[PDB]
């Protein structure tokens, strides 16, 4: 196995593809192409790079981090010559020489073979929007294992993501211009993060294939495959407040800064803040067990009945930071119901926070 | 106690002083048209003075430092901040943002012992920055020899000098300050060095230093920092500089750094040993690890001395090269079992000594 490639043509693939063999990358030279594969047994990334210089076929595995670090450590645009020599992989560029340990390509694990059952193509930016809108609301390491990921749902002509930690919920729906079967799957949280970072911000379309227990995403030279979480996800429809009758609109940043200052004097563990809404005015209060107290008053747009409501300010600040927009809509019912929060200029993403009695 | 100040006048002082629960509080004192703000940990103290141009009333209190800072920082650009002591709370008002903070009595706030200045001088901020940055990385970390955990500040002739060492490597930097100084040495603890550095805003305000038998004080602008000193017998750098390191090697600093950095990837993860082979206008760096992986770097250098080999902890060498912010480095060698001296090829202001490895 032999190949010579420019440093930069390896770095992006290396970043994407990054028991001992799990710490190695599979390298394969075949039919004019170097393939690089990383895996943790749950998910796998394959990156292809065209070989324009002379090369010789073959396959091995090499320590991922050390190989990455050597390549990154070489000078910008350096030529990197790689060949197998015995049980070692030789790396040479200029007068820099490296000899790395190998493990047999035969020992590199494959994900189980599977069949694609639902497929669609969408712009990368659309998938990025869907994931970014909801990612922060996934659970991390909850005993409810099915919350440690993101629901991907197809319905009519749209793709939807849902994330919840069992306390707050995020949902985002986007039309993708293709007739889809009604379907939903759970992508493990590590898989969501890996998928997100494979999206490079460019013009390559994204092709998604979903099987019974797997998902695959293809963008340009990269192919990501993950197991799905085998479980049942909560129904977001039952979480959204039914027909909320009271709408407040305010500048996102003004609202966020008011909440952020109030949060300083909220309970450190439970983070409860109170809202008092009246004609075109919002008052936010916070207090803590040391009996310190914050109050914020700001102009908003509101004409409904006067009401009060408490919430976890961390959850609300999470929403406002995710929204990054000009204006926000808080959809209210009463002191004993959840709130729905949206970009005032878009119904694509919605966020639900539970009420607190303070 | 009442004052009204522009946010912009409070922020930097609050950051500088904020950097027994009462140790979590700032002492605020309005007296003679000045607001003073003090923070302490019993070992060191920062005091900031703020001119009060708006109406004010005298008195003193203490308030939670982080909360007060976070509230002020959280307020908008150009906010006016009105503050008044009411009963046992401190009221903070700006626009329609209101905050009530807990207090502890000013009478409870601890003072450093009184002391007399024995040695005094003035120096540009840029000189103190240079002295600290040139040596700081070489201080010990939690060594049982406590004095090695800090930094020696030495006056000799008209020079101020810093020395830092952990027994394995040493840094020394000397700078002229244009004043006849006594011969004197003190050891500033780690945290004091960090603060000394933090107080240098980079402007044209000179620094005034006062040294007592057990304290150091630095005045810059409207800030006064005071630290206790560290007792103990700090090693003499003059005994550590090789007596006659007459084998001189010169090489590009970044070229040398990046070669060591690549070689380091395949060095022992705990011991970090690399080997240097010096010969006529050539340096070869090698590294190997228990897994029998190997790196080799060959660089052109300027060297006319006799051939020799020497082993080093590569992290120590990299630390030096990263601290040398320059074009060319000089390495001054003795033999395979003696320390190396390293300097900027174009300046003798700082020197670095690294012990060899067997
Ligand atoms: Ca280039
Ligand atoms: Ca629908
Ligand atoms: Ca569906
Ligand atoms: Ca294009
Ligand atoms: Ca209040
Ligand atoms: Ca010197
Ligand atoms: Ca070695």
């Amino acid at each position: 196995m032999k190949f010579t490639v420019e440093r930069e043509h390896l770095l992006k693939p290396l970043q994407q593809v990054s028991l001992p063999i799990l710490g190695n990358l599979l390298l394969q030279v075949a039919d004019g192409t170097l393939s690089l594969t990383g895996t943790d047994l749950e998910m796998e990334m394959v990156a292809r790079v065209a070989l324009v210089q002379p090369h010789e076929p073959g396959a091995t595995t090499v320590p991922a981090r050390k190989f990455f670090d050597i390549c990154r450590g070489l000078p910008e645009g350096a030529e990197i010559a790689v060949q197998l020599e015995g049980e070692r992989m030789l790396v040479r560029s200029g007068r820099s020489r490296f000899s790395l340990s190998t493990l047999p390509a035969a020992d590199f694990p494959n994900l189980d073979d599977w069949q694609s059952e639902v497929e669609f193509t969408l712009p990368q930016a659309t998938m990025k929007r869907l994931i970014e809108a909801t990612q922060f609301s996934m659970a991390h390491q909850d005993v409810r294992y099915y919350l440690n990921g993101m629901l991907f749902e197809t319905e009519g002509e749209e793709l939807r993501t849902v994330a919840t930690d069992g306390h707050r919920l995020a949902v985002c729906s986007m039309p993708i211009g293709q007739s889809l079967p009604s379907h939903s799957v759970i992508v493990p949280r590590k898989g969501v993060i890996e998928l997100m970072r494979m999206l490079d911000g460019g013009d390559n379309p994204l092709r998604v294939q979903i099987g019974s227990n797997n998902i695959r995403a293809h963008v340009g030279d990269f192919i990501f495959t993950s197991k799905l979480v085998d479980g049942r996800f909560p129904d977001y429809r039952r979480v959204l407040p039914k027909n909320p009758d009271k709408h407040l609109e305010a500048g996102c940043d003004l609202l966020k800064q008011a909440f952020a200052r109030a949060a300083i004097l909220s309970n450190e563990k439970f983070r409860g803040v109170r809202l008092y809404v009246s004609e075109n005015q919002l008052k936010i209060t916070a207090n803590n067990p040391e009996q310190e107290e914050a109050e914020e008053i700001l102009d908003v747009t509101y004409s409904g009945a006067e009401m009060e409501i408490g919430f976890n300010v961390s959850y609300v600040l999470d929403v406002l930071n995710a929204l990054k927009c000009e204006n926000v809509r808080m959809m209210l019912t009463d002191s004993v119901s959840s709130v729905q929060i949206e970009d005032a200029a878009s119904q694509s993403a919605a966020y639900v926070v539970m009420p607190m009695r303070l």
